[PDB]
């Protein structure tokens, strides 16, 4: 795997000259300071304070270098676990990672990265993950409002009538606002699969009629005599006959 | 961004003859057997025993393809992602993305997949992210021999400077170990490094010196005067002059 350390271990691969001064300045500086802040890369062997003016250098690299993500995984070394959580936020580059450590910091923490990283998975066009990032929070009803908002009707139910009780309203819309939708672009007998979902078996049969032709209006008619309502069913399949003449 | 539902999407996207017999179909089912398990597509619209039919049928088929993400995602939905986790584990096929969510079964059971997953990272051979993960549960002293006992005494350097205070007996062992390993292969002027890092000036001197040439000797005779080794250091330096004839 790519290493966290580049430049200074790079800087540790020179020429014996080199290495040889660094064993001069080091050892002056163990000894109870300009020399030393040019050879950064002797933080290693230094102290604390080096070795985090070494680490912020390989970071500063690893954005110079497209590379973000080391640059979180060096800071967490550091240990500012919610900073670099804040930071990786602000700049829209939150991880599974990252999100994965979230909890070294408590639950709270976690919680909040999770709808941090969904707010930025929206803005990368990946809803449905974004939704899933929500349900593990135990946001049921937000993340199936942020994909029916975003028209994923399907996805929308499926997690709905996974985690939700049969009678529940959320559902019964999610059917509806799928149907309307669905009737006004035309797709009738997709549309009647909604109202069916809803329990508005009534108006299943009326959408599915509304296509207008011989086979929708005979399939509208027996799905009327299934669920009882005799009467619209004679209406529609007179009307499927009066087509066929 | 893959569709969660391809197969049950598919189906729903036939010929409107097809449709109209899902529409039947489905105004049966809800209007109260072998329509209803053959057309597992309708799981979305009848009730919550056959859409986690048609949910475990999309799984098997993401699994099969290649995108075990997406059957993560779907056994979320579920809600036995709890269940999934420990199959994760004992496969070692945990990811990020599970990780991330599995404080959603309890903040333990993150804890628990954290360390299934660490120890998952050792076997694909990616030390240093598995020390990552460590530290997320605040196991520094494992993640620091982990990395030692990998030889990847940079890393573990680095992090045990970072987090134990700097007269802590693991940080002065790194040191030595890394020296040691050094010196044996030859690495004098490296292994000098890491002895001034372990506070063992005279020792640095003298592995500097077992190069034997001119400027070796030299530099580590001024590395014995700067620490007051000044017996060490004429004796050096006259070595020094010795191999200068
Ligand atoms: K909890």
């Amino acid at each position: 795997a790519r290493s966290l350390l580049p430049l200074s271990t790079s800087l540790d691969h020179r020429s014996k000259e080199e290495l040889h001064q660094d064993c001069l300045v080091l050892a002056t500086a163990k000894h109870s300071s300009a020399d030393v802040e040019e050879r950064f890369h002797l933080g290693l062997f230094t102290d604390r304070a080096t070795l985090y003016r070494m680490i912020d250098i390989e970071g500063k690299g690893h954005l110079e270098n497209g590379h973000p993500e080391l640059f979180h995984q060096l800071m967490l070394w550091k240990g500012d676990l919610k900073g670099v959580l804040q930071t990786a936020a602000e700049r829209g580059e939150l991880t599974d990672n990252l999100v994965a450590m979230a909890p070294a910091a408590g639950y709270h923490v976690w919680l909040w990265a999770v709808e941090a990283f969904a707010k930025q998975l929206c803005f990368q066009d990946q809803y449905v993950k974004a939704a899933s990032h929500l349900l593990s929070i135990h946001k049921v009803y937000e993340a199936v409002e942020l994909l029916k908002s975003n028209h994923f009707y399907r996805e929308a139910i499926a997690i709905a009538k996974a985690r939700l009780r049969p009678e529940d309203p959320v559902l019964k819309d999610l059917y509806l606002s799928w149907g309307t939708v669905l009737e006004r672009d035309g797709h009738y007998a997709v549309a009647a699969k909604c109202y069916l979902g809803a329990t508005c078996a009534y108006d299943a049969a009326k959408v599915l009629a509304k296509k207008g032709d011989a086979a929708s209006l005979r399939t509208a008619a027996e799905l009327a005599a299934i669920v009882g309502e005799d009467e619209l069913s004679a209406s529609l399949a007179l009307r499927c006959a009066q087509e066929l003449l």
